């Protein structure tokens, strides 16, 4: 009767959490070559990206330059909200205003580049969202550290009722089936997934709170797939294999954070120090209560090489799993590996 | 028929022991912000602390200054016993004798700072305990390396019969359900949990004896919660998130040991050597036969910063789990992580 | 109802994969000494080797010299295909053209040294295979990074129909029971097993695809043993005991890759740099789309010492397990070890 | 139906092997103080040692000096057999010929120190054994790397029939229940347990053969306890906690190897090199076919300190587990720990 | 005819420069114990200290607290000039306003603590100097990276005219006999010596300019001693013996810079980072063209320990050389040591 791990409640330790390093993609029957594989995926219920990648809403990752360069690559960028409302609307306008050079460009019905913008929760967040919709934005991301909150669901529902006909609303980070179901019910066109996905992330060390990303994606997909809501895996990625694992676990799009922090298209002036290069950037807008920043970059080259490497890894995984589309890749199986398979 | 780990007795390997690094706190539906979360918790059945932290009864950790500081920070200190009875009684009196500076101060009916003292087993222990009770102590920790002993149980019963109306008697270190049940039947007002909780501690290396702390807390709480007896988790803490994990496992209070040894309020002279700072302290009282000393410090800044960081991590965990109170956090669920989740 | 690792599909995580370091060979009742143990084993259904070792079809590993040495040591070499068809046919002829020095030599009906050659898929692959068959090759390895493909299966069937009477056709790398079953139904005379078997190999990092080698061997042998088709374990070997583990898991032969790259008989000029020795080698033929090269040596002494050490370890394992033959060793039992057993 | 680790045979991976680091001793009800605990144990069915330790039959560990010093400590030493028959008999005579200084001395019925001698298998081994029995030895150890052999059982039975009335015969190293049962049936008065117990021992790396020591002791005890045959754990020990774990797993005596290799009482001349000290020793007798030596010391101080430390660890473990005797210690339970509990 | 170092001009390489590590003080006939040695020495022609130590005018070294502590230690402080004039005057007033605690205190005619203030060159420097004189400063240091300049000389002359009767005008950094003679002719009451004195200082690396401190002190003293003008050695110090070497080389007082930067009395908030302590300080006034800043801190305990160590080393040197007074030490001899005397 007593639980082998202690106590009498078998649900106290609810589950065993698997991360990216715990699982591998099992090869399956394949008639797919990497070059012809279709990597297109649903970012929202109405928006299909040519590349299933989205740069994150970080002040070190996505601005108007990064958003434009990402849209021309076939993905999309989400403008961070650590800047004034007028400045964010101006960067939205910069992306919107700005043939063979960029064949994969993701464009709206007017031929203008698609762009996303992040919003918090509150009246300031509401006026920011209305300004960004007035500025011609296409996707509104109600992004927070812990989106299983009444305020976040209320904001998502308010946006979906007010500006839902024109733009698509995305709910912030979740890690459980219940949170994803709540976001789906509130009317989110997409659900962003991941709470403390990194092994030694500040959330795990300081708060003792976390959820391994593979299991979180599996639960959120179980919640969201019946209603057709796409799932965007955000965090815990270290190599191009992790993107393939996240998409095969059920997610529709991957959100790139620290992998794009130091690129040329990322914001910041490039400077030279001690034989190497870094980025320099010479709060009020940091209103997320559970954010990592409350609890407590080296130059990385052009965005094109990083995107090419990640897409090549994705295509190789699709070839190994025999997936002609991302939808078929979401049906791939996993094999769990032991600690002996982790040792270098 | 044979056990998969060897032999024919299925109880030879009683259970699988979880430590702090084995588990993470899952996010849940939350309407709680870390700032307004209440961290009040029971130390004993009668005493409540506004901050669930207690300093360990170690010579390097807790003297009158550390006890006073810990009581002023919202917790409590337990004065060590590696010293003559007169000195310990004088330290108790010093703490007892010594409104906008310390709002969270723990107090007794007379408004004086709450304090605790450790006692052993025996005649010298009995006279020490009686003198401490006369001196005005509030908690007597009958502390041993192994409290599942007839002598310790009899001492707990004798102190409960003699001074149970004045002071609260806390039983020493146990690691199983049966030992905690024995201490509860002995009349203890709280149970201190942990026996070789550290990974490579001396008790595990020299004697081969220990118990992982999460499982030990779960078993002790299974023994104590039906009777309302609080559990004090002692040992194994490395980060602020470990406090949240221990509280969620069922412990009501966490005892702070190695984390407080080098702080300013800890006893010892602060000296400067080789560009660093250390503490100096320029046996007849180490009478415990199973004590770690029988089997065989750097400066760490103010106590206030350590307490503030620990409480910030705990409040972040409460905001993540949707726990308005410590009792709600004790009902939070764990996710067990693999080895891959521990990789830096 | 939910899977303990996430979601609702119990087959999403298909199985737990064991690598070589996960298992050890249990001792058993033995009357066999290592010296008189017989290490003869089937390479294919028709070809038997006196030493169950084969050199990998890699440019850095196997050319005419390495093939000749491997055949003289009791095993066989497989000539790589990263070169024009004329060069590979000439190397096959060189091996074929070239009694107390080499008693264990593997031979054909005419007494010449047995040799193998790798072929791809396609028209150039077909003409390469036909020219190699004319040149006198004995084994054609239809080698790909992913043999669970219609093209590879059709190539195997075509080669079996065309040159099945003269040469033996070995299907390339598979990692599951279903792929091995498909290759067996395609008519393959042996199945090569392993897809990203290394812990941190490029296939696992860039593509997220792989399979632990012990489990992959077990599944492939479950597919092949009822039909008598031998399994060649390829990749993941680090020690001589790994050969014994792979053989006991059901593989009949182990292919030697990275262990043979730096040896004297391996191709390349032996040069001296910085007080050490290395090998030098002063693409149109790397046509495999899923090859490791698309996703992105030190000197090691004579081959004879490496082979002698490997065979000594294997013979010691056979003496420990009471295995007079390789077929008996394939029935040996494993003990699974924890992480603590891997600690240096 | 298919096995989750691969294949269709559920007994292919027979068991999960636990080592010393995998388990800890759970504290139990205790009325035992370390100083009064009885550490006496059965070395054989007729020989009870005052200290449950036996120095190993290694050329770097036990000679006449080490055997005498061990017998005076309350244990016993086993003379190694890597020396001439006449020399081993002479060292037996040296031990036999050579009040308050050594109260714990283990003596025969004549008051002479007890000593053990190792023998191989064969006619040379038989004449050596007869010489050693003629020399007044008390224990004959038929010691081999893999004692589950017809020759070893035949030698044990021959010795038990010929000289069984005077001396006690011990069977060599086993790791399974079947081997221990075979040794018991053949007539062994004690069974030595352990085959490749070390994590990175040569047997595991080279041969891929091994058995974690805790599970091996459990199985061998399950085989030997009903008939009253003592089990001697040999190998895998690194600290005094491991001796307690081995005895609590069911073994009656521990065999000390590398822990005593560099002591003063160990053979060899003490020399000074480069600011430290080592031992110097300025084959025909190495006839064990499966021995570690076939597959491929720093000074450690006085024996008394090492024996005192190991015995103190044992007594502390007995106090924690509440064992008044070694027989009661053999009833202690284990708790299994995860990888997170191994990290320093 | 040619110079052995190149060319035809023997004055191109003027002289060989000796640093502190090049020389050692030779023992001499002595009847002086360190305790009774007198360390009183001239700072300027009019002001005598009891300990010949002065804190440098750096914004990380000397503010009001450091100046007060230095004056109470028997020396004097020189306030940095990197701040508005009013703030520097306020610091001077704070020092001047602020009996057994500080027996060595340096005082003025009115019994207030002595203090110094740094001034630059120019009109703003003129008004700063006048305001500082009004505030009650005792020494004005006309400090520059290169004092052999007509502007610095004219500033010294103007200050010696206007406020020479009241304050002592100390000329800034020189490194040759000619510059020291120019400062003496300008009317400087003391001469500060050192220009790129450190081995790998920024002045030596970026500009290639410098002068070893022992030789520079010797030349400056050759210029100044015939006129009774004291020399302040400023830079190059690493150990307490360097102070004695500088004094014996002819300097009357040593200026303490980097050695006092991290002390408690130095300006800056003491912060705790990564288990250590550092200092924090949460340009228009850096108007010196040749200053080190134009060419391009850890905690150190109390000031008293550093002063005590330096004075103990100096007293030991005085006892070794037979120097009852600092002026006698200025007559001590040196032995030049080779590179072999520097090897650790």
């Amino acid at each position: 009767v007593p639980v082998p791990t202690g106590g009498d409640d078998p649900t106290k330790v609810a589950m065993l959490g698997l991360t990216f390093d715990d699982v591998l993609l099992l090869p399956a029957a394949s008639d797919v070559v990497p070059a012809t594989a279709d990597t297109s995926s649903q970012l929202t219920k109405r928006i299909r990206l040519r590349v299933p990648l989205v740069s994150s809403a970080m002040d070190t990752v996505t601005e108007s330059r990064m958003a434009i360069a990402m849209a021309r690559a076939g993905g999309m960028g989400v403008l961070h909200r650590n800047l004034p409302v007028a400045e964010q609307a101006g960067q939205v306008e910069t992306v919107k205003r700005s043939t063979e050079q960029f064949p994969l460009s993701t464009k709206d019905s007017d031929g203008r580049l698609l762009v996303g913008a992040a919003v918090g929760v509150g009246d300031d967040a509401w006026t920011r969202a209305m300004t960004l919709v007035d500025a011609g934005v296409d996707v509104l991301i109600v992004d927070t550290a812990h989106a299983h909150n009444r305020g976040v669901l209320d904001m998502v529902s308010r946006l979906k009722q007010a500006v839902g006909e024109r733009v698509d609303v995305v709910g912030g980070n979740v890690a459980t089936r219940a949170a994803a179901a709540a976001l789906v019910e509130a009317g989110a066109d997409a659900v962003k997934v991941g709470v403390g996905p990194g092994s030694i992330c500040t959330t795990r060390v300081v708060a003792g709170v976390g959820a391994p990303q593979i299991t979180a994606i599996l639960e959120a997909v179980a919640a969201c797939k019946p209603y057709g809501v796409p799932v965007i895996a955000d965090g815990g990625l270290q190599y191009s294999g992790d993107i393939a694992k996240a998409l095969a676990a059920g997610a529709s799009t991957a959100m790139l954070g620290s992998l794009l922090a130091g690129t040329a298209e990322s914001p910041g002036e490039l400077i030279f120090v001690n034989g190497k290069q870094f980025k320099s950037y010479r709060r009020y807008f940091q209103d997320d209560v559970l954010s990592e920043d409350k609890l407590v970059v080296p130059f990385r080259g052009p965005l094109g090489t990083v995107i090419h490497q990640l897409t090549g890894g994705l295509r190789a995984a699709m070839g190994y799993t025999g997936s002609a589309t991302i939808e078929q890749l979401q049906q791939a199986q996993f094999v769990q590996i032991t600690a002996a398979g982790l040792k270098e």
